[PDB]
Formats: structure tokens, sequence, C-alpha cells
């Protein structure tokens, strides 16, 4: 309703890139914020429909733009040249705040699918610290679920509509190109990728009563949507999934297709120089990699799915926008 501003953590003299930006374009940090709990008001959100989404997804192409120079970037019939150094760049929290005269509403309904009425509702300067994780398939280190795992969609029913799925339990997955030069791999928990499968197709049962719910690798589209991407330390990873998203909940019970190794499964990945931009349809040219190890080790907290009797779930994901909904559905900015 209104333009925000934003509060971070960020020090003047890292020149870890997120810091510098948000030094440039935050203030800091309220130490102990305000907090005004209202459990009669009861008051409706739509995550779907949220404008600090917008501003937020602004804000970090503003970042991306200032910090992650493409060598080259081609744009329509336009290419763009500009030096591309390589950089330190691990995202920091970004709090984002309600500018005088106007609050943020948190609903603190534990299970609150980020649509519709909510009953426990808060006022709030700011949100929690939000990393502006970019990535595809997998939402990583952001803020799990309280209680149950929660199933978000603007329109469950609509199956071009993306899900996304908010864990309770996070699954650490960690990937490395250890010292081909392109060539990384990603390590998960068989177990843990086993339980929380299960869980999620339990939820989705919930949704989808009289099917069996089967997990498939993402069909079509760049290479960014069909793999697992995101960057890492400066460097654009792509993890192919289809070991991952591999399995099938059958009667109360989950198998896992995919293959494991010694209890893990392990994703192939590349670093790729040739990017399809997410902030715009566009392409993106970068350096060839930094040497060394170059490792991320990362909480999965959550996933973006798309729906094909047997309902069939497909990792989806490459509007960056909804990973930041997963971060803001339950805020609203108002008066
Ligand atoms: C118009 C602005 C909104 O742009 C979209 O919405 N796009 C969109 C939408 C869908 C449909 N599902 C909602 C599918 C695929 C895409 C595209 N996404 C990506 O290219 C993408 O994510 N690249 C990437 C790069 C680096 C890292 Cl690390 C990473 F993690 C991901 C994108 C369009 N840009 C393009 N065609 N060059
Ligand atoms: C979310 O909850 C609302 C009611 O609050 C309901 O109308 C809607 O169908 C739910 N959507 C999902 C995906 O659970
Ligand atoms: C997480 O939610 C699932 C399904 O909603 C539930 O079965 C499970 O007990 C929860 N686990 C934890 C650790 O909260
Ligand atoms: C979502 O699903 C379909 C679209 O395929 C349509 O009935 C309408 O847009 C929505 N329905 C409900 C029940 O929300
Ligand atoms: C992922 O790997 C499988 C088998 O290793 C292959 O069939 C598939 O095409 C790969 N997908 C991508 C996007 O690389
Ligand atoms: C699951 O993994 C196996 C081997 O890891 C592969 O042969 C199979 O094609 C995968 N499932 C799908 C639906 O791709
Ligand atoms: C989950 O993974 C563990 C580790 O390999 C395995 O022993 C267990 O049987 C798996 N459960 C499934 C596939 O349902
Ligand atoms: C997730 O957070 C950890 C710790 O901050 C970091 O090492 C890791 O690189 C992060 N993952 C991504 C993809 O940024």
């Amino acid at each position: 309703k209104t333009t925000l501003f934003c509060a971070s953590d960020a020090k003047a003299y890292e020149k870890e890139v997120h810091n510098v930006w948000a030094t440039h374009a935050c203030v800091p940090t309220d130490p102990n914020p305000q907090e005004m709990v209202l459990a009669n008001v009861t008051e409706n959100f739509n995550m779907w429909k949220n404008d600090m989404v917008e501003q937020m997804h602004e804000d970090i192409i503003s970042l991306w733009d200032e910090s992650l120079k493409p060598c080259v970037k081609l744009t329509g019939g336009s290419a763009i040249t500009q030096a591309c150094p390589k950089v330190s760049f691990d995202p920091i929290p970004l709090h984002y705040c309600a500018p005088a005269g106007f609050a943020i509403l948190k609903c603190n309904n534990k299970t609150f699918n980020g649509t519709g009425p909510c009953r426990n509702v808060s006022t709030v300067q700011c949100t929690h610290g939000i990393k502006p994780v970019v990535s595809t398939q997998l939402l990583l280190n952001g803020s799990l679920a309280e209680e149950e795992i929660i199933i978000r969609s603007e329109n469950l029913t609509n199956n071009a509509k993306t899900i996304i799925v908010h864990l309770n339990e996070s699954v650490n997955i960690v990937c490395t190109r250890p010292n081909n030069i392109r060539q990384a791999h990603c390590n998960i928990n068989e177990s843990k990728w086993n339980n929380t499968l299960q869980k999620v197709g339990e939820e989705l049962a919930k949704h989808f009563p009289s099917k069996t719910i089967k997990f498939e690798p993402s069909s079509g589209g760049d290479l960014e949507i069909t793999t697992h991407s995101f960057n890492c330390r400066g460097e654009f990873f792509y993890c192919n999934t289809s070991d991952l998203f591999n399995g099938t909940y059958r009667n109360g019970t989950y198998n896992h297709t995919g293959r494991s190794s010694n209890g893990t499964i392990t994703l192939q990945c590349k670093i790729k120089q040739i990017i399809n931009m997410w902030q715009e349809v566009g392409r993106a040219i970068y350096a060839p990699p930094i040497e060394g190890e170059i490792t991320c080790n990362s909480n999965i907290t959550g996933l973006l799915l798309l729906r094909d009797d047997t309902e069939t779930f497909r990792p989806g994901g490459g509007d960056m926008r909804d990973n930041w909904r997963s971060e803001l559905y339950k805020y609203k900015v108002v008066e």
C-alpha cells in the first residue's frame, strides 16, 4: 500500500556484496523491536497478491545488478559488456519495514496456509530477517514451519499454479566443486529425504485423497528449472534432481525410486557460464569458475512443485517472487 524500507545487520567493512548493497540501501536493525499481539482481530491475508513480494523482488534485482555483473548481458537484440570480477557472495538476512504511519501485520497461526482469514494477528515494524536466496526446485536457507508441513498454492485445482511446500524439518544438502573444472556434486542423506517425502506425500494426500501420489523429475524447459539451480559463492550450479524427485506414495507409505549409494543421494552438478536470467527474459555470461573447493552447506526448507487415479508432482521454479512469497506469506502492510 506504500513503499517499505529495509533493515539489515550488514557491515560496510565486509566486502561481501550483500553487505555492501545493504550498507548502501538499508538502515540498521532495531536492537529490540516492538510487537503487538491481537488474538481477537482476525484479518485476511493473501500471500499470492502481496505488494511486499514486488518490493523485495525489485530490491534483489538491484542487489544482483550491483553485485553479480555479467561479463555480457543479452537482452532482446542488445548486448551489454562490463567488468565481471569474481566477488565474495553469501546472502545475509534482510528485514522489510513499514515506514512511519504504516504497520506490518503478522499472522501468528502456525498452520496458516497463506490465504484467507487468520485469527491470531500481531503488529510489527519489520518482518523477520529473510535471506534472499535465488534458486529453483528447492528453497534453501529459509525458516521452517513450526508445526506441520504446510502446502501453499494460489489454486490447488489449477495445475498451472506453483505449489510451495513449507517443511517443518530441514534437510541438509551439501554441494561441492572439489579442488573437469565445471563438474560438481551434491549429497543428501537419503534417510531424511525419505522421511520428508513420506510426510509431504501425506499432506498432498489430504489435498488429493483418492489418488496415488508420485514424485518425478522436471519434464522440460531451460536448464535453470529442469535442474536445481542456485548460486554458491558466486558460481552458478545446476544440479540434476532426477534421483531426488523420484518416488511413490501409495497406501500411506512412501517408496523412493531414485538411486542412492551408501544411503546418500548424490546429484551431478555443472557450473555454468551462460545463464538464463531470472530478472528478465535474457541471457547473461560470466567468467569461468574460481579455483579451490567451492562448497555450500545449505538447509532445504521448502520445495516448489507443479502437478500434471494418480497425481504426479514435479520440481518447479523460475519466478523468484515465489521464493520471496515462501517467506513473506504471513505478512501484510496496513493503514
Ligand atoms: C519476467 C520476469 C520473471 O521471470 C520469470 O518468471 N521466469 C520464468 C517463469 C517460469 C514459469 N514458472 C513461474 C519458468 C521459468 C522462468 C525464467 N526463470 C529463469 O530463467 C531462472 O530462474 N534462471 C536462474 C538463474 C540463476 C539462478 Cl542461481 C537460478 F536459480 C535461476 C524466468 C524468465 N527469464 C528468462 N526466460 N531468461
Ligand atoms: C487455504 O485456506 C483457505 C481457507 O483459509 C482455503 O479456502 C484454501 O482452499 C486453502 N488452500 C490450500 C492450498 O490449502
Ligand atoms: C511435520 O509435519 C508432518 C506432516 O504435516 C508431521 O507428520 C510430522 O510429525 C511433523 N514433524 C515435526 C518434526 O514437527
Ligand atoms: C481454481 O481452479 C479452477 C481453475 O482450473 C477454477 O475452478 C477456479 O479458478 C479455482 N477454483 C477454486 C475452487 O478456487
Ligand atoms: C539428469 O540425469 C538423467 C540421467 O542421469 C538424464 O536422463 C537427464 O536428462 C538429466 N537432466 C538434466 C536436465 O541434465
Ligand atoms: C529414478 O531413478 C532411476 C535410476 O536412478 C531412473 O532409471 C529413473 O528413470 C528415475 N525415475 C524417473 C521417473 O525418471
Ligand atoms: C530411506 O532411506 C534409507 C537409506 O538408504 C533406506 O534404508 C530406507 O529403506 C529408505 N526408505 C524408503 C525408501 O522408504
Ligand atoms: C545457506 O547458509 C549457509 C550458512 O550461512 C551457507 O554456508 C550456504 O552457502 C547457504 N546456501 C546458499 C545456497 O546460499
